[PDB]
């Protein structure tokens, strides 16, 4: 899905959705999507099906399109319905202006 | 209450508090303890009692101390029950390690940042 989509849904849409960065953890804290979700894909199917609804509406971006397009299949392999890509991923989004957000611990972010 | 304990709260506890940053807007965005929400004292007690259950444990930090406990009796003269000052702030939580948050037009942000709170576990349980 597109970046402009995602940032609309943000900034007017329903709450009901979430956005998953699949990237290395270190990377998500220097900076990932204002709102998205630590998942790094090592233990992102156990994460997710532990925390998250299957009817959720999903986004996700890794550090490319084959990290997100593996993402995407391991989520949907894991039951989820509703899990799109973001196309471009960080990049794409910050080129259209979306915010970023960034972390200056791991026990606190563990034990969440 | 001193900044090691929310440290504690966070590294150990449970989930059934909120932290509240005070200060101006801009200033959040700059840098903000971690998980924070961003209520200016200007805005504050409209934007609690409406997002928070007031027995909800909080903990309040503004710009220096004053700022800070006035924060603090704005809350309790509107009813909330559990709500402690974050003595030292953002400086005091920095300096044992407190991780912080910050962001990197003016509308955009606080509009999504508004979206991202009224989703917040708590906020939805005063709503539910
Ligand atoms: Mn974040
Ligand atoms: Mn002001």
């Amino acid at each position: 899905s597109d970046a402009h989509v995602l940032k609309s849904r943000l900034e007017w849409g329903e709450p009901a959705f979430t956005i998953l960065d699949v990237r290395d953890r270190s990377t998500y804290n220097d900076g990932h999507i204002m709102g998205a979700m630590a998942m790094p894909i090592e233990d992102l199917v156990d994460r997710a099906s532990s925390s998250l609804e299957k009817s959720r509406d999903i986004y996700v971006y890794g550090a490319g399109d084959e990290q997100t397009s593996q993402a995407v299949n391991l989520l949907r392999s894991a039951g989820f319905e509703h899990v799109s890509e973001l196309k471009g991923g960080l990049a794409a989004w910050k080129a259209i202006g979306g915010p970023t957000e960034g972390i200056i611990v791991s026990r606190m972010q563990n034990h969440l």
